[PDB]
């Protein structure tokens, strides 16, 4: 069996390495050991010293250097015993300090164990190199397993989501927190892979292609939807939620992706070292000779749209590849060779529509001299040009019921055509997804295991209205985390009364979200709301207004005196500035219908769609005005997490062990930043403390049998019969609880005494067959 044959890949690769007769020494050395930092300034910098002697309320010890230091015995954090160095489950250490779980964090990923539980969560140290541990003979390995009989991994969180989905019929969901880069990305992509492996169907083998769809729908999404930020080379700018959807039998039977909040701005937008979305330099430079005839295309650097950030290329990337992986992952989704030739007409387009050149006229009116751009683009798709100019420089308003043709300057003509540029590409996004969503789905559910996916939490010099939707996104999963840990967890053990002295854990980002999303007293989506609608607002009366609401009045929130333009909101991953600028317009989000007007009319298929079809193209009308981004998001995520407290949630936090993008460089800062704000510890204690496995009264005859005192599925009394097969092996009373109607088990009883009663070779057929038919 692999996972006991120290020669396996499994054991190479997913298990602590052996330690020598030298380390042996150490392990059952009688001396004790302290985290310290040797500089009180730099309290994510610890050493190792040594306990040379205690008082009744003090250690001492000796410094790396030959000083001595004492500390209180109540602000100490003690070293693990070395035999926990490597741990698997944080939850057994003895010692649950910030150095403590950062060190066997630091040794696991020493030698490339990047997996660890912290109770019942998975933690995810992002490698930032490839390590062998999700081949199709990993998978093998974790398929069925149960979490303590195999090493921690993604597959393993992903199989008990699976059995529990199963053993329950209950809706499951696999939420995957991390800032930007931290690994999230990654670890869906084996959650699918692995769910999609382990429920996929063979039946004589020809069929399971909906398993190798629900695989290629994400090279999609990835193509069109990731792009490098300055953080990840491989940045999600969309967040996404994945329904991996099973019949009552327990097979998959399809998928459906919801997704959420593509950053439209990188599309004519980059900050320096950045890119645009991969799928621009894929097909720059993945395009048949013929392919950059007919779309006119050129090189990257030709394009606007493509060469501000001083970077076309990713270490180690090829775009030409990656292209021929689109394409394949398109083919095999469905997309007809028209529709894919459209879809790059679209990609080509915009590129275009982003080279036009507005000038001043005469005027004060924009004109355009050039028409090279607008040409090529109104050619690929299939619109037609003077139209498109006019539409972009003279767009026609309505001023009271009069019909007045607007003479746009330089500024204002390129905003437009940005904002055809983003309706463009937030359109077809949009379509693929719909268009991949119709494949997958085919099958009425039975089950699901949602698979979330967002983009992380992100801070850059300069954060903008994305950047608050996307960390106040991120401030939502991580309260959802503490809800399900901590609040949800107690008030059931106050409920079932089981004797438990509430503890406040100290993590509550509420206010960061109240201060983001309240309605009443109002918060800033909702002032950003009344301002967008207000006729004579600006983006300085925007931020006039949060300030005179929030400053010195709310704790999360802070006016800076540095700045005019930018305010501060405290997220539980840290404090984030926001640039006010542009704020109105991007929850506005116009644009001019005789833009409109002018694609309805495109000869192209896959483009009048995305202008014709009223669930690509139209907008809710909220009252006398469009819906604002604002408030469709908010709405959208409260549906997500409205969705995922129907689910049995299980959490993957991954960490991001620098900011560097490199492998083997595990920068403590960076990761105890993480391992603080994500309530690691936090979600350790809960567990040790607590009383996590409970079954009701009547249903506790369930695994329990006669194992003590005769005693069948049978029974009159349900708190009687409870206490009876327990104290046959007199196991520890305080190690469980009687409450009101369920029985709790103190860090998991079914497992950690029931290795003798469950679990074992013996107790079923050996202690019944002694005299068969050869009783005398
Ligand atoms: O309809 C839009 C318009 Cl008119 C302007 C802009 Cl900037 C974006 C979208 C958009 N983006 C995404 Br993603 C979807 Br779905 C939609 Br609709
Ligand atoms: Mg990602």
């Amino acid at each position: 069996d692999p996972i006991h044959d120290r020669t396996s890949d499994y054991h190479k690769y997913l298990k602590v390495k052996q330690g020598d007769s030298d380390l042996f020494k150490l392990t059952v050395s009688d001396k004790r050991y302290i985290w310290y930092n040797p500089d009180p300034k730099e309290r994510d910098s610890y050493e190792c010293g040594e306990i040379v002697s205690e008082t009744s309320d003090s250690f001492t010890f000796k410094t790396v250097d030959g000083q001595d230091r004492q500390v209180k015995k109540d602000d100490a954090n003690q070293r693990n015993p070395i035999k926990f160095d490597g741990v698997e489950d944080m939850s057994e250490l003895s010692y649950l300090n910030e150095p403590a779980v950062f060190h066997n964090l630091r040794v696991r990923y020493n030698q490339d164990l990047i997996y660890t539980y912290s109770g019942l969560f998975l933690v995810a140290v992002n490698p930032f190199k490839i390590i062998p541990i999700y081949t199709q003979e990993m998978v093998d390995i974790f398929k069925g397993r149960r979490r303590n009989e195999v090493a921690p991994h993604i597959f393993a969180i992903s199989d008990v989501a699976y059995r529990s989905m199963l053993d329950d019929r209950q809706n499951q969901s696999l939420l995957i927190t991390g800032e930007s880069g931290a690994g999230k990305t990654e670890n869906t992509k084996k959650v699918i892979q692995y769910l999609a492996s382990v429920a996929g169907r063979n039946q004589a083998n020809g069929s399971g292609v909906l398993e190798q769809q629900i695989l290629q729908a994400n090279p999609i999404l990835e193509a069109f939807g990731n792009a490098k930020t300055t953080r990840n080379n491989n940045s999600s700018r969309f967040g996404k939620f994945i329904e991996i959807q099973f019949n009552s039998a327990g097979f998959i039977s399809g998928a459906s992706i919801q997704s959420y909040l593509l950053e439209k701005s990188r599309v004519v937008f980059q900050s320096e070292t950045e890119r645009n979305y991969h799928i621009f330099y894929q097909l720059l430079a993945g395009a048949t000779a013929e392919e950059k005839k007919a779309l006119h295309l050129a090189g990257p650097e030709s394009f606007n749209y493509l060469n501000q950030s001083g970077c076309v290329d990713i270490k180690g990337v090829s775009d030409s590849e990656e292209f021929k992986i689109t394409r394949q992952a398109m083919d095999i989704v469905g997309f007809s060779q028209e529709e894919q030739m459209s879809i790059f007409k679209i990609i080509a387009g915009i590129l275009h529509l982003g080279n036009i050149k507005f000038e001043k006229g005469a005027g004060e009116g924009a004109v355009l001299k050039d028409k090279t751009a607008l040409n090529a683009a109104s050619t690929v798709f299939g619109v037609n040009p003077s139209v498109l100019e006019k539409a972009l420089m003279e767009p026609r308003i309505l001023a009271g019921r009069d019909l007045v043709a607007q003479h746009l300057n330089v500024e204002k003509s390129s905003s437009s055509r940005d904002a055809l540029v983003k309706a463009l590409y937030g359109r077809l996004f949009l379509w693929l997804v719909i268009k991949i969503n119709n494949v997958l789905c085919q099958e009425r559910k039975a089950y699901f295991i949602g698979v979330l996916d967002i983009s992380g939490f992100e801070i850059f010099k300069v954060n903008s209205f994305e950047q608050l939707c996307i960390n106040y996104t991120n401030e939502k999963l991580q309260q959802f985390f503490n809800h399900h840990m901590f609040k949800l967890e107690q008030e059931e053990y106050l409920k079932e009364k089981i004797n438990w002295t509430f503890i406040d854990f100290g993590l509550d980002s509420q206010a960061t979200i109240d201060l983001i999303d309240g309605r009443q007293p109002p918060g800033i989506l909702a002032l950003l709301d009344e301002q967008s609608v207000f006729p004579n607002a600006t983006d300085n009366t925007l931020i006039t207004k949060l300030h005179s609401h929030f400053s010195k009045k709310n704790a999360k929130y802070e006016e800076p005196r540095f700045s005019k333009t930018e305010f501060g909101v405290t997220h539980y991953a840290g404090q984030v500035m926001y640039e006010i600028q542009d704020w109105l317009e991007k929850n506005k989000d116009p644009l001019q219908q005789d833009l409109e007007l002018c694609f309805k009319d495109s000869s192209d298929n896959v483009v009048t769609k995305l202008f014709n079809d009223p669930n690509i193209a139209s907008r809710a009308k909220k009252g006398a005005n469009f819906i604002t981004v604002a408030a469709q998001y908010k709405e959208q995520l409260a549906s997500l997490m409205a969705t995922l407290e129907t689910t049995n949630p299980h959490f993957v936090r991954c960490i991001i062990p620098n900011n560097k993008q490199l492998p083997a460089k595990l920068e403590d800062k960076v990761v105890l930043d993480q391992l603080r704000c994500n309530g690691v510890l936090e979600g350790i204690r809960i567990t040790r403390k607590g009383f996590p496995n409970r079954i009701i009264y009547a249903d506790f005859v369930k695994r329990y049998y006669l194992l003590a005192p005769n005693v069948p599925r049978d029974a009159e009394d349900s708190q009687k019969a409870t206490d009876a097969v327990l104290k046959h092996l007199n196991i520890d009373p305080e190690q469980y609880r009687f409450g009101i109607t369920k029985i709790f088990f103190r860090a998991g009883q079914l497992a950690r005494i029931e290795e003798a009663r469950e679990q074992r070779l013996e107790s079923n057929e050996p202690p019944m067959d002694f005299d068969d038919d050869i009783p005398f």
